[PDB]
């Protein structure tokens, strides 16, 4: 038993789910790594094609969990499934998931994502099975359909598209983009950066692959898609599938003249989805934005669009010294405008007040039915106004449950070109 | 072994070797992280005390470039003699100063540690009565306050002996405001202090029953019942809160005290436990403007400020709370600066902490830091500490939590 307390409400929750955790957190009895971005390299199967004694135990554990979930365990179909997975590994060194197991696995990987404040939605996830894909052209078709379904004319819907699992490690499917939709970044001759500085390296790869850059501040990047280990290929997402929101402010009429915009669909495409020892290296997933992601991090991080100085000037703030809080003051106005703009255009978005409140309710739900909820305080607390949200005052336990979403190397560090 | 921490804004990478010197638990295990748990959870024997004392004396003599010296070996022998004959020992004044400074240096939740080596240590180990403690604390407040040019200080009372004769300051800080629950369920003053205010009233304090009554000192010497004392009002420096642009702000009637002075923690040096050790620095603005004023369970002023600001309070997505929070914190900094009372804003403070952290990795091999506490409670990611990976571990000497004394004290009168 482990208790967590909320210091605002004095609610105490009791955690037993942590007894099912599989991987190391990175912490020990003597050192806490809770603010390390990648604290652990502990993996459930070695790098390349596992032996039978390595894969089968992980498969059995997942199948046991799935059949437990549906009030079976030991049933006819469970034992036959075990035997089927046994023969499949014996004869191919891997196995294939049933459609139901795949959906269960994807939803539970989201459910287990301790860094995600959005998980009250976890069981309402649309799963697109793309395991029949064979070429980068087919990957583009599956991704276009995902983007169109998920955008839904602004009434955003959570979705995941799952490409063929890893086999030997030389035939990986990868989306090289970090998100399906991001803006290019360009190193300028004088030394500054145009567009998104985070994407300068990826933009250079695209240009080096023949992309013709319009060289603006908000150029939607092409897709760079890799199927079955082959060299990646460039595709332009049809712009009518890319919903964008011009940013304006409900009081500052000059705000629109800053020429800011963002895209509506946050779609992570560089993570790995691990189910029963199987590794799905291409599994783009998408939901909808919390405003602080755009307003605080994308726009105001020093190494991103870094717009605080420009907004503060227009606001006529005292920028001589930090103690005028001119940065904090512009920061609020920017986040007001982001929310106001998405809402004006009827594009789904949630503010950090509503999102964090939903997550406290999700925590309570999970402790009641599941006996726990893994949660990473460092990621869950929003990057502005921390303590006036309820999650700031909520103790959380962090542990690693499977199925899960994991980080993986960027493909340009590992891909041997042809 | 080595551990690396990266800053994701600057890509600077630092290498921690100092974590190898910890030997106290964090509360985390290899499969669970408890990094957001507030408190992750009676006197040492001779055998327990020997190695704790040795480790501390060894690190003192190493710090002063005399490890292995004749003075080092004789001090070790002398300490062992005391433990053997008295079951405890006494620190030299130099060791006490060194221990107190390093407890601060090791405080993983404190963002102000760039200042750690400039700490004025008042030795109060000869004190025997609550009247004596009051005198020592008055002198601490006056020295630390310094007419608004604040100076860090700590006053250290006699160490624990058998656990039945503890010195304790029952206040959680030296200066705080009273809280009174009303019959209708409202609270007047600071709701955090309702319980301690009740104890004071029960002990004979006559409260003014206003919004900002400075509480009396409740002081316990040698395990006796605690005794009430009024800090002389001319030693309690306060700042009335006004705003540089909203002339109505002063009409909220807000004020705060200038000296933050924690008095309920325990200072452990070489196995010795100093249960009464009040220490003081100066404020970071968000402590007052964000937590004291805008926590829902504290003075909770967001509503009244936003109303006078004429904000739309119907929807959360108007971010009226966020907008009013910023203005309150502007007022707090402007007020202190105008009255020439030392204060630091969260931007300046976090920037200095990054510089201190880098220096500590260079000269010491690391810097234990609690990201959950170091990142300020507003505007988190526009400060540099948000982007800084940190390792948290427990080094000694250290400041430790201890039970509230009213939960363990057994009373003697009537
Ligand atoms: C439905 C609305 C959703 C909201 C509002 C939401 C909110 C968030 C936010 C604010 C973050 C932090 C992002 C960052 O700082 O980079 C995050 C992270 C994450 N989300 Fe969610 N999310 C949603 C849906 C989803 C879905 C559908 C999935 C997967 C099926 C998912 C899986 C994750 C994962 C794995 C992370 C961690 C990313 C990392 O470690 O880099 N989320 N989410
Ligand atoms: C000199 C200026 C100082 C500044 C600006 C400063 C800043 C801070 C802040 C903002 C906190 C967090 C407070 C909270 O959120 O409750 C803190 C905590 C702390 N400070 Fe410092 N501090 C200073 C001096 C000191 C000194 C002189 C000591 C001891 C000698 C000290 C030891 C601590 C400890 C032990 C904590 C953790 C308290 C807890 O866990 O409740 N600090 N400091
Ligand atoms: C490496 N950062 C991960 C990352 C970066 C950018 C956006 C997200 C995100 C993802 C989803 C599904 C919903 C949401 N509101 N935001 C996640
Ligand atoms: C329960 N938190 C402890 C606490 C509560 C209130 C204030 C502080 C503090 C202490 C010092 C020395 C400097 C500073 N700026 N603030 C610490
Ligand atoms: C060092 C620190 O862990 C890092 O900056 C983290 C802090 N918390 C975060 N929280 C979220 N949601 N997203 C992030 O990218 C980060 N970055
Ligand atoms: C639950 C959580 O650990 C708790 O609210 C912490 C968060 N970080 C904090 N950080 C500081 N400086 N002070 C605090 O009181 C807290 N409270
Ligand atoms: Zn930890």
């Amino acid at each position: 038993f482990l208790k967590v307390k909320n210091w605002e409400t004095e609610v105490v929750l009791t955690d037993t789910l942590h007894l099912k955790s599989t991987l190391e957190t990175g912490c020990t009895e003597y050192i806490c790594m809770g603010s390390i971005m990648h604290p652990s390299q502990h993996a459930r199967r070695p790098e390349d094609v596992a032996t039978k004694d390595q894969l089968f135990p992980l498969a059995k554990e997942f199948i046991d969990q799935y059949y437990s979930s549906i009030k079976r365990f030991g049933s006819k179909a469970h034992m036959e499934r075990l035997e089927e997975v046994n023969k499949e590994i014996d004869t191919t060194s891997t196995y294939q998931l049933k459609d139901t197991e795949l959906i269960y696995g994807a939803k539970h990987a989201w459910r287990n994502a301790s860094r995600c404040v959005g998980r009250i939605q976890w069981s309402k996830l649309q799963v697109f099975d793309a395991r029949d894909c064979t070429t980068a052209h087919g990957m583009f078709n599956y991704i276009c359909n995902h983007v169109k379904y998920a955008t839904n004319k602004g009434n955003l819907r959570s979705a995941i598209t799952i490409f063929p699992q890893r086999t030997d490690g030389k035939h990986d499917f990868r989306v090289w983009n970090s998100q399906l939709i991001r803006y290019a970044g360009y190193k300028q001759p004088d030394g500054s950066t145009l567009g998104d500085p985070a994407n300068v390296q990826f933009t250079e790869i695209c240009i080096q692959q023949g992309w013709k850059p319009p060289r603006g501040r908000f150029d939607v990047l092409p897709l760079l898609l890799q199927a079955n280990g082959n060299d990646p290929e460039l595709f332009q997402i049809p712009p009518e599938l890319v919903l964008e929101v011009p940013i304006r402010h409900p009081k500052f009429e000059w705000f629109k003249d800053l020429g800011l915009k963002w895209y509506g669909l946050p779609a992570v495409s560089n993570m790995l989805l691990e189910i029963g020892g199987l590794e799905f290296s291409a599994c783009p997933f998408s939901g909808w934005y919390m405003g602080t992601e755009i307003g605080v991090r994308d726009y105001c991080d020093n190494s991103r669009y870094n717009i605080l100085e420009e907004v503060a000037k227009k606001m006529n703030l005292d920028m001589r010294k930090t103690s005028s809080l001119w940065k904090d003051q512009a920061l609020v106005e920017i986040n007001i405008a982001v929310l106001y703009s998405f809402q004006s255009d009827k594009v789904t978005i949630v503010d950090h007040h509503s999102a964090t409140e939903s997550f406290i309710k999700h925590m309570e739900n999970e402790y009641r039915c599941r006996g726990g909820c893994p949660a990473d305080w460092v990621w869950i607390v929003p990057p502005m106004s921390g303590s006036i949200t309820p999650v700031f005052h909520q103790e959380m336990l962090n542990y690693r449950l499977t199925p899960s979403f994991e980080y993986q190397p960027d493909p340009w560090n590992t891909h041997v070109w042809k």
